[PDB]
């Protein structure tokens, strides 16, 4: 079914634990598979090693640049830039994981987690997937935002993968 894929994350160099996450291939194939690839490390780029490079407290915490390591940067295992694949699924709450853009049929890599409905977002961010386990690591990232989203800690992913 649905793959399930992690992320363990650090904050200062220290272990906050994992994030669990469900991809919806059944409604998204393209982003899920560019998520789960990326995650895996397979195409030979991905997540590991990146950082959350901006976070905003009762917003959403941003992260997936692992190529300029700045927020304007990633790629995806397509090309640069992938279309918008729909906007079915919407930010219905706190868990709900979405690609980051800059404007329509920008995605790369660039991904956030929502702590918060963000309906807003709905019909220009393509969600596609949920946290299943680790929201209490993800109210830690959030924790460690600012309202101008720059991290008062260092937020990384130091391993990421698939579990099934
Ligand atoms: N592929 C790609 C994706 C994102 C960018 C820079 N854009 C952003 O940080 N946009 C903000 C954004 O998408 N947000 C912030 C609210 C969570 C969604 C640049 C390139």
């Amino acid at each position: 079914g649905n793959p399930l894929v992690y992320l363990d994350v650090d904050a200062n160099g220290k272990p906050l634990g994992r994030v669990v996450l469900e991809l919806k291939a059944d409604v998204v194939p393209k982003t899920a598979e560019n998520f789960r690839a990326l995650c895996t490390g397979e195409k030979g780029f991905g997540y590991k090693g990146s950082t959350f490079h901006r976070v905003i407290p009762s917003f959403m915490c941003q992260a997936g640049d692992f190529t300029n390591h700045n927020g304007t940067g990633g790629k995806s295992i397509y090309g640069s830039r992938f279309p918008d694949e729909n906007f079915t699924l919407k930010h219905v709450g706190p868990g709900v994981l979405s690609m980051a853009n800059a404007g329509p049929n920008t995605n790369g890599s660039q991904f956030f987690i929502c702590t918060i409905k963000t309906d807003w977002l709905d019909g220009k961010h393509v969600v596609f997937g949920h946290v299943i386990e680790g929201m209490d690591v993800v109210k830690k990232i959030e924790s460690f935002g600012s309202k101008s989203g720059r991290t008062s800690k260092k937020i990384v992913i130091t391993d990421c993968g698939q579990l099934s």
